[PDB]
RNA sequence: AUUUCUACUGUUGUAGAUGAGGGAUCUCGCUCCUGGAAGAUGGUGAU
RNA sequence: AUCACCAUCUUCCAGGAGCGAGAUCCCUCCAAAA
RNA sequence: ACCA
């Protein structure tokens, strides 16, 4: 479909040659390095109108709901400052320059802070419930005295622990410490924020104000730092291509105008394998700053002429008349005066852009962009020293890995993209891929802790790297997103999603996310719905035509010597067994044996669905085991996390031990497990006798035990963990106990249990089950969370979790391009939407989810395409699901969103019928998905497509 | 062994992905500095 | 036997700054002729 | 919707 111009930033290395921190900055073109700050007087006029506040008008900022009293207190409490007429803003901003002006955030900062220290010393010092309800704290004032009474237990408790703690010798002083940090302080701490219900609201009210005045504060931040970011360019560049290579060479301005001056004289020779290049342009968004721009001190010297062709003076005369605006342009392109300073193609420009007449400012932008932009070419003999010798020219040699490497046809995109920008034929296009004309230089040290413990490496040594930023579909519309309100994003999301057209689309993919398989992709057409099920389930069944082909590895244990002597095994690497000249080298094979090892080895078969845990592209082919190792890492780092967080870390010593088990062995631990796995309603009210009997249902097998209707009626309902922790389950799990006492006797006072890791199958194909030796040594009480460094421990997640985004994006990539250039039209990507509510639960239950990464990643990936408009604020469209609509879709270009409601089991082909078991429909009809799905968990994406479809049509009727 | 990341890894390096810099608000874990309160212990003064 | 004070010491609370992890968010990346 |  139609494109808009998108930018990206691609880097390069730099081989220094004469002579992190910004070393140097430099552009291209030679009339924008003297720039001067962005005029940005507008908004800044704007949002002082948005800092002011008007006292009255503070409680309608916020959801929350404050009794009479209160706010007449608070308002009270706020005009006693805002006396001497003082004026009150949302918040402080030294940089607008306001003066003798009051801050709301500072001071709901402070009537907090002075009730928070009067209530602590009340409650230390002894007084009683009456005594409070006398005082002025309105916050704190009011509370049961319950509450009252449950605080100052504590209170008192940690006051008798104090002194205890003082006169402490030897290994007690351990077991006091814990007793007092982990059960005490935190507890009472906890009890103040989550049940006193006026701080509470209070406490949220702030919460929104401080927001709320940190973006207006960010904003500003922004448009101050521009002021001074501006001013550090300094030097011109060229590109001196050699031998099919390039150079870099910088020149400071200092030098520049006699530099271009004598390269103008140089003499365009065709061809003698070295040029000099050096790039001109002139664009929309910097006539706008010539005529304009800083008009108001009237010192714009573009503005002491010109002015006759003025309708009054500023943008606005024009009132926002396009065609006004494209001929006042134009004839500032045809004064005089214009053509005797800019440096465009006359000739070009007034045979294609004066005589013409454009419908929109849109083609006017597009047209001068496309005509002024040149890329300029001259040659000569040994042309390298009189740089350095007249102009002091520093030079660089612009390198990477791909650009050195023997064998072509098989480069990275980023690469690609650089390859393709000098080509010949990119010259008669007029310049689709564009190099914008700034560009930065970075330096980096080397990492001392590769030094110490060392083989070619990166780090061993400092770098010099070069950033560019490159603009692909240069002659498309453009979009940007500054400073555009909230409701402007949602009008121009609606507007672009009208590209779109009923009869384009022809099929569209589902994805559904679990927890046993992290996502499932299927796909689903028009064909499918004939009218009499019999048709339904013939066409379904024609898997040879519509699915599509994949290679199962047979023997994950497999392994192969090289001719080295080493070892391989195909888990960890199957691109040395599926390419052919990579077997062919390595193990100095024949044909025969390579053709007999992949016939052996790989299965293949067509299915309408997949399994996205592990599936990866390998030379072409869809491997659904691929990627075992990305998924080890991933629930390898969340044990890691979860072992390491349930510690504690305070500088001073404590008694606090954990250990690692295969399961549970005291009913003390069994019982803090069940607690910790069911609702806190419906459990509290379960008998103690029974509370037994629900243990052993967790735990045993299930097989032994006569297990009754309470199972449905009490065990099944009060459950919100849900998974199997037999001995003998599919996947075993593997326990974190916590505790104080040595030897864990029958009667210890165990006060956590937790459930770490997964023994999913084939991952001893990588690690034996003693590399739990792995998981441990990540958690030690000892560490101070502060002193802990990188480089030591790591406990991010965010990278182990990009990497399966990264191979999910690859297929589901591939799989689109595949099915595009088979229908002849585009498609759509479909997964329901779950919202706000139900993505932090789901983090909750795995913390390893993958749905926003996922969602957030395809964005970037279908923006190049053109098919998804660019994304400002995702939370402003949607901040939450579709629930209770089994027809509605919420659309981003491309991208779909829909109800889960009733997906997971209803049969493809019956639709009434349930299918939980036997992949047969039990309604009896022809549905059996044997020979269609890779197992019955993958209906639900099936069923997510097909209403998908069914729903965005539907849109379009009217 | 890489402009950068992940799995490998040296007879041409291989398979997938890649928009980077600086900053704002909030939640959780910790440390140093200054101030307030409760209190343990040796000593000194006093009625 | 009680009351005031000096000094070492324990805990909790408030404010300032910094480090580690997660979530939301923002701007910059093409201008000038004497 | 997440799951012996
Ligand atoms: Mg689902
Ligand atoms: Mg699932």
């Amino acid at each position: 479909m139609e494109t808009y111009k998108v930018t990206k930033t691609i880097r390069f290395k730099l081989e220094a040659q004469n002579v992190g921190l910004p070393v140097a900055k430099a552009s291209f073109n030679y009339y924008t390095i003297n720039k001067k700050p962005v005029d940005f007087g507008n908004e800044k006029s704007e949002l002082e109108s948005r800092l002011k506040i008007s006292i009255d008008t503070i409680f309608k900022l916020t959801r929350e709901n404050f009794s009479k009293k209160i706010e007449e207190a608070i308002t009270a409490d706020i005009q006693k400052e805002l006396n001497n007429g003082k004026t009150l803003l949302l918040g402080d901003v030294p940089m607008l320059g306001i003066e003798n002006y009051v801050s709301l955030r500072q001071i709901l900062k402070n009537i907090k802070s002075n009730q928070k220290k009067a209530f602590s010393d009340l409650m230390q010092s002894g007084k009683n419930y009456n005594e409070l309800k006398a005082t002025n704290l309105y916050l704190l004032n009011t509370i049961e005295q319950r509450q009252f009474d449950n605080y100052k237990v504590k209170t008192n408790e940690l006051e008798k622990l104090a002194v205890k703690i003082n006169q402490a010798t030897n290994d007690n002083q351990k077991k006091e410490l814990i007793s007092n940090k982990q059960r005490v302080a935190k507890q009472r701490g906890i009890i103040m924020r989550d049940n006193f219900a006026t701080w509470k609201s209070f406490s949220n009210f702030y919460r929104t104000i401080s927001q709320e005045h940190g973006k207006i504060l960010a904003l500003l931040k922004g448009i101050e730092k521009e002021r001074t970011e501006s001013q550090l360019l300094k030097y011109w560049a060229l590109i001196l291509e050699n031998n099919g290579q390039h150079k870099l060479i910088l020149i400071p301005r200092e030098k520049a105008a006699s530099c271009k001056q004598w390269i103008a004289s140089l003499n365009p020779s065709g061809d003698k394998l070295t040029k000099l290049f050096w790039f001109e342009s002139l664009t929309y968004r910097s006539l706008q700053k010539l005529c304009f721009g800083f008009t108001e001190n009237g010192n714009n010297k573009f503005n002491k002429n010109i002015q006759n062709l003025l309708p009054i003076n500023g943008e606005f005369a024009f009132q926002g008349d396009e065609q006004k605006k494209i001929k006042f342009y134009q004839s500032v392109l045809e004064s005089k005066y214009a053509q005797s300073v800019l440096n465009i193609p006359i000739q070009q420009v007034q045979a294609d852009i004066i005589n013409q007449s454009f419908a929109s400012l849109d083609d006017f932008q597009i047209a001068l962009e496309k005509i002024c932009y040149r890329l300029f070419a001259v040659v000569e003999a040994n042309i390298e020293a009189e740089l350095l010798k007249n102009d002091k020219a520093q030079i660089f040699n612009i390198t990477s890995s791909d650009l050195r490497k023997e064998a072509k046809d098989k480069i990275k995109s980023h690469t690609q993209i650089w390859k393709a920008f000098w080509t010949s034929e990119n010259k008669q296009n007029n310049f689709e891929t564009r190099l914008n004309p700034e560009i930065t230089i970075t330096y980096r040290q080397p990492k001392q802790s590769k030094i110490d413990k060392y083989k070619n490496n990166r780090y061993l040594h400092a770098q010099y790297t070069l950033i560019t930023t490159i603009s692909e579909h240069s002659n498309s519309p453009t979009k940007i997103l500054s400073f555009m309100s909230d409701d402007e994003f949602k009008s121009s999301v609606d507007t672009f999603n009208k590209k779109f057209k009923k009869d384009e689309i022809k099929f569209a993919f589902g994805i559904d996310n679990g927890e046993v398989e992290l996502s499932t992709l299927g796909v689903y057409f028009p064909a499918f719905d004939k009218t009499t099920y019999k048709e339904k389930v013939a066409e379904l069944e024609k898997v040879n035509d519509y699915g599509f082909e994949v290679l199962t590895i047979r023997n994950l244990n497999y392994k192969e010597t090289d001719y080295n002597g080493k070892e391989r095994k195909i888990i960890q690497n199957p691109s040395y067994f599926l390419k052919k000249e990579n077997y062919l080298r390595t193990f100095n094979k024949s044909e025969t044996a390579y053709q007999k090892m992949f016939t052996e080895q790989f299965e293949k078969k067509k299915l309408l669905t997949l399994d996205l845990t592990t599936a990866k592209v390998i030379c072409g082919h869809i491997v659904t085991n691929g990627d075992v190792p990305a998924l080890f890492n991933l629930w390898l780092k969340h044990a890691q996390r979860n072992i390491f967080e349930m510690n504690d870390h305070i500088q001073k010593e404590t008694a606090k031990k954990i250990v690692l088990k295969n399961q549970l062995d005291t009913d003390n631990e069994k019982l803090k497990f069940a607690e910790y796995i069911s609702k806190e309603k419906e459990f509290g009210k379960l008998n103690d006798d029974e509370k037994m009997k629900y243990t052993k249902w967790i735990f045993e097998d299930r097989d032994q035990n006569n297990f009754t209707e309470v199972e449905n009626k009490k065990f099944k309902r009060c459950q919100k963990i849900y998974g199997n922790y037999s001995t003998k389950a599919k996947a075993p799990v593997l326990f974190a106990s916590c505790f104080i006492d040595e030897e864990l006797q029958s009667v210890t006072d165990i006060f956590d249990v937790r459930h770490i890791f997964k023994k999913r199958e084939d991952f001893y194909a990588l690690k034996t089950e003693e590399e739990i030796k792995q998981l441990i040594d990540s958690y030690n009480t000892n560490r101070a969370s502060h002193d802990i460094s990188n480089e030591e421990l790591d406990l991010k997640i965010l990278n182990t979790k990009k990497a399966l985004v990264a191979n999910a994006v690859g297929v589901i990539d591939f799989l689109y391009k595949h099915y595009e250039r088979r229908l002849g039209g585009e498609g759509l990507i479909i997964k329901e939407g779950f919202g706000t509510g139900k993505v932090e639960d789901g983090i909750e239950k795995f913390s390893g989810n993958i749905y926003r990464i996922l969602e957030r990643k395809l964005y970037q990936k279908f923006q190049n395409y053109g098919l998804v408009p660019p994304i400002k604020s995702l939370m402003a469209v949607r901040a939450n699901g579709i629930e209770n609509n089994k027809n509605a879709i919420l659309q981003l270009g491309n991208v779909g969103f829909i109800d889960p409601a009733g997906t997971s089991q209803e049969c493809p082909v019956c639709i009434e019928g349930r299918l939980e078991h036997t992949t047969t429909c039990p309604n009896k009809c022809g549905f059996n998905s044997e020979r269609i799905m890779h197992s019955n968990d993958g209906i639900a994406s099936f069923n997510i497509a097909k209403r998908g479809f069914n729903n965005f049509v539907k849109s379009k009727t009217d």
